[PDB]
């Protein structure tokens, strides 16, 4: 699950949101979700979990964003699929260019102890990612 303030782009709007209020308002936008080949594209928000109060974990990007995730939430890298978790500072993340909109790999400055905070989830449409503060992550079905 993703921390509340989480920031979701909506490629087709170029709305930024806060998760927590796309899941409140199950608002249908849109965001960028990767497929397996590294393309981009824009997906909709098909469900809207509210997750309740969990421990997440801060992983801060070249870049300065930091992602706020669950310890088990599944992040795009450099080897695969991987629980937030298990990543270290120098891991690669993959990430949308904000000038750009291509796919590339950012490292990670840091991994930030745990705080509680609301946490959410998003189900994408058919590629089940999205781009979360800027960082490949997953957004499947239940």
């Amino acid at each position: 699950c993703l921390a509340e303030g989480t920031r979701i782009f909506d490629p087709v709007t170029g709305t930024t949101h806060r998760i927590e209020d796309v899941v409140d308002g199950r608002k249908p936008i849109h965001v960028v979700a990767a497929a397996k080949d590294g393309t981009l594209h824009a997906r909709p928000v098909v469900s809207w979990f509210d997750q309740g109060t969990r421990d997440v974990i801060g992983l801060r990007i070249a870049g300065g964003a930091i992602l706020w995730a669950t310890p088990d939430h599944k992040v795009l890298t450099e080897y695969g699929w991987r629980a937030a978790g298990e990543l270290r500072k120098g891991d690669r993340v993959a990430v949308r260019d904000v000038e750009t909109g291509e796919l590339r790999y950012s490292v990670i400055r840091e991994v930030l102890p745990t705080r509680r905070a609301r946490t959410f989830d998003l189900e994408v449409e058919e590629l089940h990612t999205l781009v979360a503060e800027g960082v490949v992550v997953h957004a499947c079905s239940p």
